[PDB]
């Protein structure tokens, strides 16, 4: 029952309706209620990411469905990673490094419970009150139903794959994790072909050694350009260390199947020195 909510705030428009800020009356919480506009099992499968229950992932309280409409309330965050970077120039290596470990460490939770979210960006990567913890919005949702999309897809999607696997959302963390550094993003596109050539012109043009399959994917082209690449460590290596290098090259294989797990990235030697906020 939406009664329960009140002082019912409109934020903006979202990625599947109308989103809002209330006042849960029965715990007097700040909640966000998305409007999930469809048309087009669905209720089932939104409700099970009611026990996606982590630190690092915004909770789904409740799903609402009433008078042939549904909402989602979900936990408030009063900011995010974008509008976080753009208010704060100078925030520390620590706080970023934080924000990665916290943001790998979400997706590994919902990983393990076969949850992808798909479509990771500093949008959805919500920061709730020394460090404000990092909880990822939206997991499961691409699914269970604008350039800057293309940003942080990876290759396999882009030559139009038809297996989101959990290397999709590694691909994303690991451009999230660039921009915050570079403070611009990694591969800024502007089409799937020039996201293609953004990516190729860093890492090189892959082969059939390198990523097998590859040249049968749907929009492989033949002719593409021989990239021979720039590299990830001229690209950005003055911003990290050697060790933060070497992660941030396992998460940004081009073949979805080399790329890192999660759980691997939280093993890394670079999350060792407590150097950082969980
Ligand atoms: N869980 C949340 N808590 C607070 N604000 C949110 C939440 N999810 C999305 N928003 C905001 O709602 C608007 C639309 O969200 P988005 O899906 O990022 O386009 C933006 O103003 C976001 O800041």
């Amino acid at each position: 029952s939406i009664d329960r909510y009140r002082r019912i705030t409109k934020l903006g428009e979202g990625t599947y309706g109308e989103v809002y800020k209330a006042i849960d009356t029965v715990t007097n919480e700040t909640v966000a209620i998305k409007r999930i506009r469809l048309e087009h099992t669905a209720i089932r499968e939104v409700s099970l990411l009611k026990e996606l229950q982590h630190r690092n992932i915004i909770e789904l309280k409740s799903v609402i469905h009433h008078n042939h409409r549904l909402h989602l309330i979900f936990e408030y965050a009063e900011n995010d990673l974008k509008k976080y970077m753009d208010k704060n120039p100078d925030v520390s290596m620590r706080v970023i490094k934080s924000f990665l470990y916290q943001l790998i460490n979400g997706v590994n939770f919902c990983h393990s419970r076969r949850c992808l979210h798909r479509d990771l960006k500093p949008q959805n990567l919500l920061l709730s009150v020394e460090t404000p913890v990092l909880k990822i919005g939206d997991f499961g949702l691409a699914r269970a139903f604008e350039i800057i999309t293309l940003w942080y897809r990876p290759p396999e999607i882009l030559l139009g794959s038809r297996h989101y696997s959990t290397s999709v959302d590694i691909w994303s963390i690991a451009c999230i994790w660039a921009e915050m550094l570079m403070k611009t993003p990694l591969f800024p596109g502007d089409s799937e072909i020039d996201q293609l050539f953004k990516i190729f012109e860093v890492l090189g043009l892959p082969d059939d050694t390198t990523w097998p399959g590859v040249t049968a994917l749907p929009d492989w082209k033949q002719s593409f350009p021989k990239f021979r690449g720039k590299t990830l460590k001229r690209v950005l290596g003055a911003l990290l260390d050697d060790e933060g290098l070497d992660l941030l090259t396992a998460m940004l294989e081009m073949d979805p199947v080399k790329r890192i797990s999660a759980k691997n990235a939280l093993e890394h030697p670079y999350f060792s020195h407590n150097d950082f906020d969980p």
